[PDB]
């Protein structure tokens, strides 16, 4: 039921209203870009893209479940973003597929493929914190278990490793990383470094890069640091290591285009989960509380 076209009418000026402010927000903070796209991961594997992740009000829940919790960022973006598309078009254009439209325009704008956003996802009138936690991989997963969670959403494992690429952008925060600083797949030199920054105790919101090469740059870079064991994440890591998915990290390293026509293919895929359309749901005027 989704179409690329679908607000060609019905709110001309919504999609370059979102590119604009999008690029704006990149701009201001490339970090934010990152967080765009992680924002629409967290929606669409949690009940669909239906902008579940954005509700705050008695309805709401998700942001408060562990993997989100003092994690998620970008909501004030989106808001902002939606209250400019509502004085253009009031209750057309669904939180749910700004979302998705954000998230590959700030791809996009970080250097990284477009590709076409099917539109027409309408907003959920609940959330479920539960499904967050039982759905979100956390990043002491290993392969295997990262294999299981993007298979039950249909996601197999060449597009688990290139949506895993998306950590080319972006940053981490110690309590996350601390873990895989003291394993055995790690390069000393670049465990130091992370030490010098995250400690094993405290210093739990510390930052650092995903993407130790270009931490700004949507680029293949993410799979020549997993090749020199210099992934972040003990979930990154598990991606090159005698494992199943070597020889797709080998080839994204080699073909970066082999990885961005791999990651657009799996981040349409992912934008297409159980979204609800025509009359379910609702188009929310404030994208943080259901009407
Ligand atoms: C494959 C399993 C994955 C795991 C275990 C994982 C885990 C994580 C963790 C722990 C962080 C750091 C959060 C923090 O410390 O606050 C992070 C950041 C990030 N993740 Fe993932 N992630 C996964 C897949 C994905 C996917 C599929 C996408 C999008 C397509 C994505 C996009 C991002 C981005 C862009 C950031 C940086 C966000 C920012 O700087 O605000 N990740 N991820
Ligand atoms: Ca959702
Ligand atoms: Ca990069």
């Amino acid at each position: 039921q989704l179409s690329s076209t679908f607000y060609d009418t019905s709110c001309p000026n919504a999609l370059s209203t979102i590119r604009s402010a999008v690029n704006a927000a990149v701009a201001q903070e490339n970090r934010m870009g990152a967080s765009l796209l992680r924002l629409h991961f967290h929606d669409c594997f949690v009940q669909g893209c239906d902008a579940s992740v954005l509700l705050n009000d008695t309805n709401g829940g998700e942001q408060n479940a562990l993997p989100n919790a003092g994690s998620l960022r970008g909501f004030g973006v989106i808001d902002n973003i939606k209250a400019q598309v509502e004085a253009l078009c009031p209750q057309t254009v669904s939180c749910a597929d700004i979302l998705a439209v954000a998230a590959r325009d700030s791809v996009v704008a970080l250097g990284g493929p477009s590709w076409t956003v099917p539109l027409g996802r309408r907003d959920s009138t609940n959330s479920s914190a539960a499904l967050a936690n039982s759905d979100l991989p956390p990043p002491q997963f290993n392969l295997s278990q990262l294999i299981t969670a993007f298979g039950n959403k249909n996601l197999d494992p060449t597009d688990l490793v290139a949506l895993s690429g998306a950590h080319t952008i972006g940053q981490a925060q110690c309590l996350n990383f601390r873990a895989h600083i003291t394993e055995p797949n790690i390069n000393p030199t670049f465990a130091a470094s992370l030490r010098a920054n995250c400690p094993a105790t405290g210093g739990d919101t510390n930052l650092a890069p995903l993407d130790v090469t270009t931490p700004n740059t949507f680029d293949n870079a993410y799979y020549t640091n997993l090749l020199n064991q210099r992934g972040l994440l003990h979930s990154d890591q598990e991606l090159f290591n005698n494992a199943s998915t070597d020889s797709t990290v080998r080839n994204f390293a080699s073909n970066a285009a082999a990885f961005t026509t791999a990651f657009t293919t799996a981040m349409i895929k992912m934008g297409n989960l159980q979204p609800l359309t025509g009359t379910q749901g609702q188009i929310r005027r404030n994208c943080w509380r259901v009407n």
